[PDB]
């Protein structure tokens, strides 16, 4: 009477990458429209003073970034 039963997934498989260069990462800044970037790239839009976002273009703020 032993035996798992919430799915049948060990440890975390999953992670995220950067709209950019494609960096594969585990804590992104997701902005405020979803997509997510590396710190590199993400340091490089948000000083472009106008950051959106190179996937669709919304807005970059490390302040609204996660
Ligand atoms: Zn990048
Ligand atoms: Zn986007």
């Amino acid at each position: 009477g032993s035996s798992g039963s919430s799915g049948f997934v060990k440890t975390v498989e999953d992670k995220y990458k950067c709209e950019k260069c494609h960096l594969v990462l585990c804590s992104p800044k997701q902005t405020e429209c979803g997509h997510r970037f590396c710190e590199s790239c993400m340091a490089a839009l948000l000083s472009s003073s106008s950051p959106k976002c190179t996937a669709c273009q919304e807005s970059i703020v490390k302040d609204k970034v996660f």
